Order: C-alpha cells, then sequence, then structure tokens
C-alpha cells in the first residue's frame, strides 16, 4: 500500500527521515512534537544558519486549509508585531513540500501540560502562575488591537509553550482554529473544559471567550488539576454551576441553549435541570486561600500569604465572569494588584 508515491504513512503524515535535505535548505533532524495538525521536526536551517521547528501539516485538504487560516492569521499579527514582544509564536516562512504545507518556526520547548505533568501535578508556584498569567494578558491585549481582533478559540495549557526549558517565557501557538471578530463563522469551538458559558449557551460571543479560558488554565496551573473537567456539555455546565452559581436571568433569558440545562421556575428565576449545590464549591477552597494553598502545599512557602491569595482570586473570579460584556479586559487585567 502507497500513500503519496511513499512520503506518506496511513495517517496523512509525512514519513520523517533523520538527515533528510529538503529544498536545498533544511536538514531534517527529528520528530519533536505532534498532534492532530500534523508533525513539528526539529531541522537546521543552513541558510539562515539556525535551529527550526517545522510544523508539518498532513497531506489532507481539511488539515490543508486549517493551517492556511493559521498562516494568514500568523502573517497578520507579524507585520503588527515586529519585535516580537507580545508572546505569540513567530512563523518565519511556510512552503508546500512533497504535498505538504510546512510552516517554519522558531524553535520552542515543552508546553505547559508538560510543565504540569513535570508538577506531578501538583502545580507551579504562585509566582510562577502571575508570570505566566501577565504574558497571556499581554498576549490577549495584542489579539484584541483592531487591526487584529483575533479570537484564538482554543486556549489550553497544551497550546502554550515554553521558549526555554529553564525560563519563564511563554507563547501562544495554534492559530488553526481561530477567527477574527468581523467574521465569526464557528458555533462549536473552544476545548470543553475551557469552554465559556456563551459559547455553552448557543449566544454569541467575541474575544471575552478567551479571557475565560485563561482563567480556567491559570487555576489549573496552580493547582495542577483543570477546574472544570466536564465529560460532556451538560456535565461542563453542571461543573461551572457548582463553583460559581446559576448564570444570570438577564443571560439565561436570552440564550438559545438554556434548556439543555436549566429550568425557569414560576419565580421567573432558573434553576438547574435534575453535584454540590450551585456556588458551593468554592474556588476559595479550591485555592486553598486561608489554608495553605492546593493541597496545603504551599503553607510556609514565600510567595503564598493569604493576601497573595486574595489578590488571585479577585483576579480569577473577574475572567470567570458569566456576562461577557463586563468579564475583566486585558488592558484592565495587566493593571490589576495580582501583578503590582
Ligand atoms: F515539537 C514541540 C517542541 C517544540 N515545539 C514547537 N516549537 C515551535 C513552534 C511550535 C508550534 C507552532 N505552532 N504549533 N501549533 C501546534 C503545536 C505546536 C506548534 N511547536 C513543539
Amino acid at each position: 500500500k502507497v500513500y503519496n508515491d511513499g512520503y506518506d504513512d496511513d495517517n496523512y503524515d509525512y514519513i520523517v527521515k533523520n538527515g533528510e535535505k529538503w529544498m536545498d535548505r533544511y536538514e531534517i533532524d527529528s520528530l519533536i512534537g505532534k498532534g492532530s495538525f500534523g508533525q513539528v521536526v526539529k531541522a537546521y536551517d543552513r541558510v539562515e544558519q539556525e535551529w527550526v521547528a517545522i510544523k508539518i501539516i498532513k497531506n489532507k485538504k481539511a488539515f490543508l486549509n486549517q493551517a492556511q487560516i493559521e498562516v494568514r492569521l500568523l502573517e497578520l499579527m507579524n507585520k503588527h508585531d515586529t519585535e516580537m514582544k507580545y508572546y505569540i509564536v513567530h512563523l518565519k516562512r511556510h512552503f508546500m513540500f512533497r504535498n505538504h504545507l510546512c510552516l517554519v518556526f522558531e524553535m520552542l520547548s515543552y508546553n505547559l501540560y508538560d510543565l504540569l505533568r513535570n508538577t506531578n501535578f501538583r502545580g507551579v508556584s504562585l509566582n510562577l502562575t502571575r508570570k505566566f498569567a501577565q504574558q497571556m494578558c499581554t498576549a490577549l491585549l495584542f489579539l484584541a488591537t483592531p487591526e487584529l481582533s483575533i479570537i484564538h478559540c482554543d486556549l489550553k495549557p497544551e497550546n502554550i509553550l515554553l521558549c526555554n526549558p529553564k525560563r519563564s517565557a511563554i507563547k501562544i501557538v495554534d492559530f488553526g482554529s481561530s477567527c477574527q471578530l468581523g467574521q465569526r463563522i464557528y458555533q462549536y469551538i473552544q476545548s470543553r473544559f475551557y469552554r465559556s458559558p456563551e459559547v455553552l449557551l448557543g449566544m454569541p460571543y467575541d474575544l471575552a471567550i478567551d479571557m475565560w479560558s485563561l482563567g480556567c488554565i491559570l487555576v489549573e496551573m496552580h493547582t495542577g488539576e483543570p477546574l472544570f473537567s466536564g465529560a460532556n456539555e451538560v456535565d461542563q455546565m453542571n461543573k461551572i454551576v457548582e463553583v460559581l452559581g446559576i448564570p444570570p436571568a438577564h443571560i439565561l433569558d436570552q440564550a438559545p441553549k438554556a434548556r439543555k440545562f436549566f429550568e425557569k421556575l414560576p419565580d421567573g428565576t432558573w434553576n438547574l435541570k435534575k453535584y454540590k449545590p450551585p456556588g458551593t464549591r468554592k474556588l476559595h477552597n479550591i485555592l486553598g486561600v486561608e489554608t495553605g494553598g492546593p493541597g496545603g502545599r504551599r503553607a510556609g512557602e514565600s510567595g503564598h500569604t493569604v493576601a497573595d491569595y486574595l489578590k488571585f482570586k479577585d483576579l480569577i473570579l473577574r475572567m470567570l465572569d458569566y456576562d461577557p460584556k463586563t468579564r475583566i479586559q486585558p488592558y484592565y487585567a495587566l493593571q490589576h494588584s495580582f501583578f503590582k
């Protein structure tokens, strides 16, 4: 059985060969990552004399076209951030090679899920969480600039990479599922644990969905475990409500999917359709604000005082506002006293 004249496997992926030279320019070293899109290889760019990561997209039209969207968005961001100060991965160039679209990037390191695994799923310190939060809010501020207006739409620990294994600098990756505020097409979006209530409820959405995801990500980075680990949409919404309570009636009254999860009482108030009772799984206790941090494991550690935790909790709750019009926006998140 032959795929792509012998160059591809049965998963639409290019069969990586060590030492292969491409286009009289790149010497392929090794496979360093993989995902639904294809593969990431370490390669030496002999023209620029540097190591690069090449994202080799699957040779299949749906994957190609997803990547073409990604290339356009990365090129737009490139021409609007030439100093590379806004925490988005830098696309150096792209090319088609043996029926695969290939995106050449700066080399990065481990993703933040890998980092959580490296903590044995116990979380990173509040101080490292703060550094990640500040960089992510800066990235979201850039995506919100009017000429971009990019909604990432799939923020999760796996899509945030360290630049260097020993440093806290990060870059956001993976814009294949992204869109712009003026051209919102998708109804079904965001990975489930990180999915905003407006998307669960079938309501209009905007860049605020990414702030919701960030709030979820930051809690998980410090505790080691997802904040809302739903097995399906109904379970996801129920897990959200355990922490945050029943959403406001003015939202549910306008939500096409309200009755997937909730029922309206003769009061006019809404309740869940037949979990811990609503709002009784307190973020205050998830974070261990007064009890030594998650699992009590930060008791007697510098940089984890009650005051520090109260600042973090306050910021997170503003990121997890059910109302996307009042959910904290990146400019103001960066001014919050968690960062002072
Ligand atoms: F192989 C792993 C170690 C280095 N990596 C790396 N390095 C630079 C860029 C990227 C990257 C760019 N876009 N995406 N999208 C999705 C996934 C990764 C990427 N990954 C991943």
